[PDB]
């Protein structure tokens, strides 16, 4: 069943998630033979999750060595080595820091010749693995997950999508709040993709994520609601703060709380 | 405009119902010639009230010697000593107990010969007093007030009013569960009546009340739900315990408990 | 406060309206100096309700020797006498049949040389007899009383309207099914004209008014359904059949149906 | 699919219930090797149907003489002798009164020594006849099915529960309202034991069901709303009385009332 | 998935339907051994497609020499010669203005002597050519699918059906507005038989169909909506007009019309 | 009764509300005796419309001289010559650029040693003049008006206000992102202030502020949505751009549309 995990602060979101993360690596027992694999998203309630990851590693609770990683998406026609890629993000603010092996992180190619070829590869390498273990993620105020479409098919797989208005506009930001300077497309992977893992990790801080929360946990299937999707998954855990759980109903807040005792 | 106080238990909800009418009487200093008029209901919550408002009383903190009462409603065609009158009801469990003056207590008549004669008397009786100054009461799990039908007029008065099969049904047990000694009829206030007062108090505890308070807190006026006509009343009061509050959002419930501290 | 009765068959409907009619008239008692004045309206399901009062009328049940009548419209620029006015279905249904004085039947006239002329002195004619005691009436699928637009002012008074898209395409059926034959402008009370009745009786037959129905009954006051607004009238009655009862629920219809029995 | 059957009286119900248990065995013609597999639930509205049944054995319309039974549940430390025991209310209102074999009757034993493996041995003995023909239960005011909690795997099997706070309480009716003396676990099926019959009969009186046959009938699957998933069931039935239907659309009991007959 | 196209007029829907099939066709490229299976309606919002469809044929821009059709309905007990059967309706507005073979109309013969073995008939002819690669149809006011219960099973089957009380209301008006006149019964395909197909185009034009698309784009599938059911397959195509987008929030129109351009 | 009109964009809603502002004065005709008042707000939205006014007062289409206008609000202890003061932002975007006389310019004073002799003091000085006749104003993500409370009574007057926590953080951007400096308390309007003006004129703004829209438009009018309680006004203006009508349904929108062309 769904797994709700109701908390106050984003610190203990990411602190939670962390800990979620390791404990599954613990358990496993990866090897050289027999990795890890880990699907990793990028932002800002993932950022905090790093660095607690980076603060466990520095102590002795967890070792990155039989990990592979597997990134969601990636910008199409930027440069690798630009700060505001998700190559950079990813290396600066995580991969720099532990003690994973370098030919164990798997990140989408936006400067290939061959987009579509280079998305098939991506499914191939996953494939080549076996699944992946843990895919942790985050989930759009409209519910969409990675650059997929609000609407996109339940058995979509790595693809290259043109960003929305929306996307281009939210990530200005990062562009010098020019929307003419983002990218225009990026290779993410698709929903059927998330759903082969064998455990997705959604994470939702925030009021403006309070809506998507609500179409997960209390709504019925959605397609317009990618997030509310995950209701089929075998093991979907979704952690949240305080300001996202503003749209639920009392009971269920209640409900989910006392379960997790 | 609306006061919701959201507490946790149904002792709670007593406490500040009594604390409240205290500081109500102890602030507006009531004379012989000019008392405090209290409105009062009967049944399990409201009895827990008497009982700390007694406790109150006993610790010097209040005098009932200038308040004025007015009762909601009383069964017709039972002897008022009868132990399941609604005179019976005060009398026992309050004011035998309390330093009112007996000439102060006004209970509606249900033994007349003129059933509309004694409702309208009961209408002057408040009239030659000004207003009622505080009117506690409960709400049904349709949001009814007092015996008025769940679909009653916002300016109806008192009135002889037919008990409906529903409570019939529930009051049952106080007469060996036997529906056909119940009495059929009752004099009940009007939610005109009701509104007429200076502060309206609603006391609702338990799970079967939460859908009556959704109604009266989250919903728009809606005239099948007596209970949210009080939205338009100058001083609305609700307490409700935590078994109540199940069906509000988070965020209602957040709102509304911080207001209050 | 709202009467709503819950019929099965239009006849059923028909029926009702005309009874109710004739006790209003028969317990007012009117005179000549103190008329019953009565408020009319057009189409199909008034048409069975005339019938069915012009029966009472010859089986001596009534008299309308002292009623006044007020229509609700009438179009503007089509020639009073012909078949497809408001005048002719007036009187070739209902007023050539009963006993009313030719002087005491009020239609607006579309004829005139000044229209708001002559809408004044349709609203001072019955302000010189008081208030119109029974307002009968239908309701538009979307909640419009009359050709009033469905957001009407709540105070809007008799005008000249331009009639709507759909009520051409509707009324085209008695034009030879040429919506470029139907008058395009027509003179219409409004709906503070409506509320200012002292009794408002709406008939809502047909599946395709369910929804206008449960705006009435179930829903809250909605300014874009003009008909809900009617839940604030002293004396609001709506009788409908089976096919209009199909969008409220189970409960709604049996709390209605045991009170009117 | 989904089969709706709304009646009026809970002996219309119960009625329905037995006539329809009575016919699938009549039709599958059991012998002592083929056997007829039903499954068995506890309460208030399954004794009407067994007293309808023990009638209908009464009046050989139907032998158990090859009718083996599953029951739901059972409760963990107490005496199976002991009045409140489901083993003593199945005996008392059924078992007592036909002519079933005594070693067809299949019961959980909560008084092993060791609960994991009694739950196991009684999903082998549904194993070793095939599969449950017919399985009749009831359904919680939160659409829970069983000791199920709501937030149940579609895929849990027997196995031993813990009660929730609400089943506690629920049934302190049975130990003198001592929530302390209601044994704190149980033995229960699971949902996917449910769902592995060949048909579903699920029976629903009283107005504290009326949102759980909404959440059956009208709408979309919710996982928070067990009931709910059986409308992916191939025989998926509910039976319910008046009272459960009062917060259904009128055109959805419309709807299955004409379908049924 | 699903692709939503929103248009304005009844001949833009009509256009878009028979240029789609027109590509898919061409892009097939039929031949005798290995047809283009075509799946077709009735009704008024086809009849404009197959006028369009007319129109292309005479301008050479595709040949139905190598088309197969399969046609979702047809009367019971109703010569296949009369005006009003939907034999005449295919042959009449279509069949006999295009170059399709003979022996590739496929139509229910609802004159047999078993109805049931010629619905078999009528699967394995379908079974023989491997499955439509076109489905066109329509979609009712409730949602409900050529002569299906609004209710029906989602792998229901090609059967005869007992018209239901409002089909016999609605199709009055081919019968002389006599239900009386309009056959009982009817060979329909079933929902099954409609999922199986490659694509399935539906056609959704009038004001009267505004719920159904509503029900069908926003909200979840519902077991009481047949179309919300084509949610899941995996080329479902709805087209619609201006008056069929009135139920709809902006925000669906404007992602789904930004989508298409 | 309430007028909505649906832009496209911010520049298009700014100068419907300019032009709109500039007719009311233009028809009053106003004196240095019998001035016009205006209400005035501030805010993103508010600024592009004084530029426009600057713009329009530039071509003489309007003049400033015989005008009186009152503000919703000022910060308290914060300096009137500080850059984030409300005195400033007034002063530095419109008034110093119009021809406004500097004793008809009121501002609530926000470092006075009375703040509520200083409120008395500006709902007198309204009342010297009789009247607001055209109150702009703007509206919050929930619903809220000015610095009142989302639940304020709709009878509120001008008093001082204590932030919220939501509050604080919105406007941390105008004092350096740091909650801890933006002024704790504030002065501001009351909502029954709101409502004593003649016309009220609310600018929606932004794709945030579409649920607020569709509460304004579509939704009853609801004691936790401020802005709803605007329906009752006798002049009630709502103007919007796209991005605001985003949860509208799009009859809704074309209803509109169609009424204001």
């Amino acid at each position: 069943f769904m797994r709700f995990i109701p908390l106050q602060t984003e610190q203990q979101v990411s602190c939670w998630a962390a800990q979620h993360i390791i404990n599954r690596i613990n358990d496993f027992k990866p090897t050289a033979e027999r990795p890890f694999v880990l699907g990793l998203p990028t932002g800002g309630t993932p950022l905090k999750t790093y660095q607690e990851l980076i603060r466990l590693y520095q102590a002795g609770k967890v070792s990155f060595k039989h990990v592979v990683t597997f990134n969601m998406d990636e910008y199409v026609a930027l440069p690798e080595e630009h700060p505001e890629s998700y190559h950079s993000f990813m290396y600066n603010n995580f991969f720099n820091h532990i003690d994973i092996l370098p030919e164990n992180i798997n990140i989408l190619n936006g400067n290939t010749d061959d987009h579509n070829a280079e998305c098939h590869r991506y499914e191939e390498k996953i494939k080549s693995y076996g699944k992946i273990h843990l895919f942790m993620g985050g989930v759009g105020v409209d519910g969409h997950i990675a650059f997929n479409e609000p609407a996109s098919s339940l058995s979509s797989r790595t693809r290259i999508k043109t960003l929305t208005q929306d996307t281009l506009i939210a990530n200005s930001r990062f562009f010098n709040n020019d929307v003419t300077q983002v990218p225009k497309y990026a290779l993410t992977i698709g929903v059927g993709t998330l759903l082969d893992a064998e455990e997705v990790m959604i994470l939702a801080t925030g009021h403006q994520k309070a809506l998507a929360v609500q179409a997960a946990v209390e709504g019925s299937i959605n397609h317009l609601w990618t997030v509310s999707a995950l209701q089929m998954h075998r093991h979907f855990v979704l952690v949240c703060d305080e300001a996202a759980q503003q749209e639920l109903k009392v009971k269920t807040v209640k409900y989910f709380t006392e379960l997790e005792g």
